[PDB]
């Protein structure tokens, strides 16, 4: 008996607030959430306490600290089984990771329609609003290692697997509506230009280097998905506060045998919400974990991540009535052309047991699809559907990734496929093939049909010659990439300005900085000039002459393609940090503390040290972490109560603190003698909007600091923060 | 044509500093660098230009941008070999990383001793100073995943093949002298407690969580490696500075059969440095392949890594004369006690081509050794005997792991072993086994011999019986830490109990943290005091009187044992940030550069953008990199010439680039106005101590920069620095 005697060691069954508790398994932290997957992986599901320590056969171990060597000094003997086994075991851990999105967190958790929506699917999933399907949910990002940073500016993989009564389906999308490229036989190509460069390995994480900017200023068509990576789009706050775009036109298909064009949207119920570039930079450095820890630490809390499905749907009459090819996978459907329609709610709601079994070994394949769906003939879509089971047959060890047990279907599987590596299930069928009559034929096929049918593709015409050749349609590169741009508020396009200049700064080659200019000139002649002021370079004569690219259907915008332009802002689950002092006045403490539980957000009590201080009255506040040790990058906003700030206004930490807060634009709040700290951060006396202030935290301080957290940022403070050496 | 007419898409084959030129493949950037390996790599390199895109069959491809389909709308066709082929190959490229050491950096050298050591051993590779013995070392940290980052806290490995004319030798060591623990049985255990924890995998690269000092509380044995991890030694500055150690002590056996224990040590030649830790956090998210990069750069400089080979050696008579096991890794031999000899000398002078096919295929294992050198009985040394070679098994896709280019021997290798996955030697030998006589036996065993002789097992003595025992003489755990705490200078201690007190702060079960204190209070009350007031924790009135641990055979200190405490500073291949403004004094910049050059320092030169700006005089200064883009983190000190001032004065990044530099202990010099700077970090008038000042940037002006160089970092100023919000 090793664990303290309080029972400190394990944490509460129970919803409880970042950093209150040591994290846990999912099924040991919220025993009683359940759902029909969570409880199939009963059988495989092994436990510990009281149980002996044994070999993988079954023979308890006496000694786990030592080999069996002859004598105490002596030379260890190969025939020390027990030691071989559990070094083999350790030295066979690994498996290849993914070839892209290597980095990803997931969760388990449910989706249910809001109305059958039998009308345009035959879909079971979508059939009935009181039918809850489990879901699976794997976040990543594209280019890194599974040992990479959360915060790096990518675009995000935003995978769910639906264990659907007729199939599972995986509706495997990214945070962005397009992609980079047209055809999968580029994907090679690309991939390798954004990875690491092959002779040495670097740079992890980051699209700041020659080989991907030589691609895009060979490859106009990735100029759409670039802007939106050079944007704030590519640095998001939380999984939580992104949106998820399955990027193709797909097809539904009702039981009458009507095919409906369909792009797949997932808006996020907490918001869009993302970091800004230095702050993002920052925490790869402080908290590399950050996104992990942040989505992990909600589902404990009771912050489910919760996101609304929706469709853009296009009747198959209207196929050719846009600008754009609906099978173009570089273009997008604006919103304010083709409505997303509000299909049904998904909630993650509890966390896996063990990562590697869950998360690593999970396996998501757009080719996945269930009766009620089809594809289309996107170029990229059609490649995928080869990609996706090929490398899962390497990474997963053989042909029987299916019966690893997060990718088993929770509805029957029954067929004539025999063996390969990892065979689990035993088949007793005397036949192992059809058509037989030793077994009367069965498992038997099934025609198609309105509910629980059998698999047939929508039978479209086909018609053309075998070539190898992209769609004149598919040719136009500057007007959705234009269009993203004129939809971005003045301080997104500054941020977009910014990506692109940090970014470029960062080649080698000048010659390739000036072709991606170029490229910018025939988007938009301001964020070119932008661009080229802040490389050294100067558009020629015929680059200020471009013309611009026409308008998309008549738009010269789209709000929807802005994250900040329209508010959508929700403080729940959001964390302040709270600085404290070694006579902290109490009466400041209590209304902060209960105004931020009122509205479900997060507190962080930081001082110099870690143990306790005692405020004015008496009460012993416990400390959660330094400044050094939590830094603002981690919080949303930053309150400094009252009390003896002599203690802390020379403590060059926590005057960093609030400089840091202040660069990133997140709002502050300074009561009473905390105001001393305006100089720091160089605040006028009469005070400015995104800072707080008042004599004590009572009254509407608590009211208008949340007012500020509602709006993410302080965008004002823009023209502000280039002064403050930060 | 798609290259630039001036020919700048392609690095010069001659020697630049970092930044000069794209970074390039060895063989293209040092064609005529060659050393036996080397040439011998030429039968699988393959070059490109002039020659036609293939597939792998080598059938010409007419289009690579796009698959085949029925119309150029239409469905992507099965029979398009081609884009499968491409697709499958990408989707196979991943194999499973390395089991600990993921993370690592590679480059190929060459060895020779600097006189024969046939009177202690016969190992050919040390029998003659002319004979030069190629190598190839990979460098590494242990915790994190391949895309982890480089400047985390962590321990490093060494690990150097030698391709000797009688065998590959692997020395496969660390840079510090001990590792955490004495049996192999407990290295899964180990491993798996400093790893990301196993339900949510967090945190990557950081020993700063619950169970990995859980295990340590647990496991006092780990006490020594944790203090060298926690000191600066965690973090060096660069693989060209730091230490390197075999830590098991092994055998040589001369041609007579006489034995002598040895342990192996590395010296770098460029001196012993490491990084501060806000300095080594901050990089992991500004550069994550910072020392990836600079080893990459040093090579394609000229600045050749260079290690000196150390063994310490004691007799067989003297096995059991010190107050340690010599058996046990978790003790060092105090070089006071038994001096290191100088045996030969390393130089790394050229960088792989792919950095796929060459380092992360490399396969380095302790068990390669050859005639000449022999095992002992350490309990750690005799698990990793079995390992390596499992590992490589699973790693590597087979048995063949040998055949794989970088691996090959470059001496004759035949034997009687066939077979196995991606076989590459076609044997013609009619026999494959022996004894035989239809092949006449060969290939043929060979008595052991003073030298070419077969290998033979130096014939020690076995007494005891078949025990899982720990040998009572390892279980002293708190000496060699104390030893170890006391040879570290002032500065040291302090980083010591900030790098303890940071991360233990991390640690969420409160009691794990006062177990770890109690552990401490073992080794050094001050130490323990200092930690535990970061962490508000009181010791006790028992452990205020816990007796320090006896001196290891009389020794209060070894000043071996510190980074600092003796000078070994060496300034070639350092890297200075010179801080320009658009009219720069000229007269500055060409003093500043000439000493620079004169001592083999690097300089990089920074603006708030990218492109140019011209001097006083008209010269044309290319702009490396923005004050934000290369931050002070990246370079050694600091210079700011004259010029106009006012154009950077109020610079926000400007002032914080020397707040960071001044608060990591760079050296900083301000030349003429620049000394308008020494206001924003707080320097007098009468100037400080690893301040450079003067009118204007001469020859003493350079040599005292230099000379603060010369010293790496200006501990002097420590007591300054709590105060500046950095
Ligand atoms: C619209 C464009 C695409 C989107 C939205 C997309 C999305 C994703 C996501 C989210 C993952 C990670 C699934 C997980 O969490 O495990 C993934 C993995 C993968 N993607 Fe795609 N992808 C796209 C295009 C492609 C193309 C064109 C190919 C190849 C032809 C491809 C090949 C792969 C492979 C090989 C993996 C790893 C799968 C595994 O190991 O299980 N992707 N992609
Ligand atoms: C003195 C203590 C040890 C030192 C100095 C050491 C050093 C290293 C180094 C430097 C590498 C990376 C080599 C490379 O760059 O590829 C490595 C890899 C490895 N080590 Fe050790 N190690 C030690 C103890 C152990 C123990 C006790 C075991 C297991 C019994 C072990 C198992 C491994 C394994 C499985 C690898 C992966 C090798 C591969 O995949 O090729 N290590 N170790």
């Amino acid at each position: 008996s090793l664990a303290p005697e309080d029972g400190s060691h394990r944490p509460a069954a129970e919803p409880t607030p970042p950093g209150a508790q040591p994290t846990a398994p999912g099924s040991l932290k919220a025993p009683d959430t359940r759902n029909e997957k969570l409880n199939s992986l009963e059988d495989v599901r092994k436990g510990s306490e009281n149980y002996a320590l044994t070999t993988n056969q079954g023979v308890r171990i006496a000694d786990d600290q030592n080999s069996l060597r002859a004598g105490s000094r002596g030379p260890t003997l190969l025939e020390d089984f027990i030691l071989r086994e559990k070094i083999t075991h350790f030295d066979h851990e690994r498996i290849p990771e993914r070839i892209v999105h290597a980095r990803g967190s997931a969760a388990h958790g449910y989706f249910q329609p809001y109305k059958s929506l039998s009308d345009i699917t035959k879909a079971d999933f979508l059939s009935d609003p009181n039918k809850i399907t489990p879901v699976f949910v794997r976040f990543s990002t594209v280019q890194g290692g599974a040992g990479s940073a959360d915060t790096v500016r990518d675009i995000r993989g935003f995978a769910t697997k639906f264990y659907t009564e007729e199939g599972i389906f995986d509706l495997v999308g990214n945070n962005t509506p397009i992609f980079f490229i047209q055809d999968a036989h580029k994907f090679p190509d690309f991939v390798h230009a954004v990875k690491p460069e092959p002779h040495w390995a670097i740079p992890q994480g980051q699209s700041a280097h020659d080989t991907f900017w030589d691609y895009v200023s060979l490859q106009p068509e990735t100029l759409h998905n670039v802007m939106w990576a050079m944007s704030d789009r590519g640095i998001p706050r939380s999984y939580r506060t992104m949106e998820g775009f399955g990027i193709h036109t797909f097809r539904l298909i009702n039981a009458e045998g009507k095919a409906t064009f369909v792009r797949f949207h997932w808006k996020p119920l907490a918001g869009k919400a993302s970091l800004v570039w230095d702050e993002a930079q920052k925490l790869t450095g402080r908290d590399p974990d950050f996104h992990r820890r942040e989505l992990w630490e909600a589902i404990e809390a009771g912050d489910f991540p919760e996101y609304e499905l929706g469709f853009q749907l296009i009747p198959e009459e209207d196929e050719f009535k846009f600008d754009f090819d609906l099978l173009d996978p570089t273009k997008l459907i604006p919103e304010e052309l083709v409505p997303v329609q509000r299909v049904g709610k998904m909630v993650l709601n509890r966390n896996p047991d063990n990562f590697f079994a869950e998360n690593e070994q999970a396996a998501f394949h757009p080719g996945h699809i269930v009766p009620g769906l089809d594809f289309t003939n996107d170029p990229l879509l059609q490649g995928r559907l080869f990609s996706y089971t090929d490398t899962q047959i390497s990474r997963l060890g053989g042909p029987n990734f299916h019966e690893i047990p997060i990718n088993r279907p929770t509805c029957p599987y029954h067929n004539f496929q025999r063996d390969g590596m990892h065979r689990m299930g035993i088949d007793t069928n005397p036949a192992n093939y059809e058509p037989n009559s030793i077994n009367d034929n069965w498992p038997r096929e099934t025609p198609p049909g309105p509910k629980r049918g059998g698999f047939e593709s929508y039978q479209e015409r086909v018609e053309g010659n075998k070539v190898r050749e992209r769609s004149p349609s598919f040719g136009e590169y500057y007007s959705h990439p234009r269009l993203f741009w004129l939809s971005q508020t003045p301080f997104e396009q500054r941020h977009i300005v910014d990506g692109f200049s940090f970014i470029l700064s960062k080649v080698v080659r000048p010659y390739i900085r000036e072709r991606v200019v170029d490229q910018l000139a025939h988007i938009d002649l301001t964020l070119a000039q932008a661009v080229a002021k802040n490389l050294g370079i100067e558009l020629t004569d015929d680059q200020l002459n471009i013309t611009p690219p026409p308008d998309v259907n008549g738009l010269k915008k789209d709000p929807s393609l802005s994250l900040y332009a329209i508010p959508d802002g929700d403080v729940k689950g959001r964390v302040v940090a709270i600085l404290l002092n070694d006579e902290v006045r109490s009466a400041d403490l209590l209304a902060i503390l209960k105004a931020l539980k009122a509205k479900g957000v997060h507190a962080k009590l930081l001082y110099s040290r870690m143990g306790e201080v005692t405020a004015d009255d008496g009460t012993v506040l416990p400390i959660a972490a330094t400044f050094a040790g939590a830094p603002s990058l981690t919080v949303d906003a930053v309150i400094v109560p009252c009390g003896n700030i002599a203690d802390i206004a020379d403590n060059g930490d926590a005057n960093y603190y609030l400089m840091e807060a202040y660069k990133h634009l997140k709002p502050i709040a300074l009561a009473g003698d905390a105001r001393k700290f305006k100089a720091t951060i160089k605040i006028a006396d009469q005070g400015e909007e995104g800072i707080v202030e008042a004599d004590s935290a009572d009254g509407s301080f608590m009211d208008e600091l949340l007012t500020l957290m509602a709006a993410h940022r302080v965008w004002s403070r823009i023209p502000k923060i280039d002064k403050i050496p930060a």
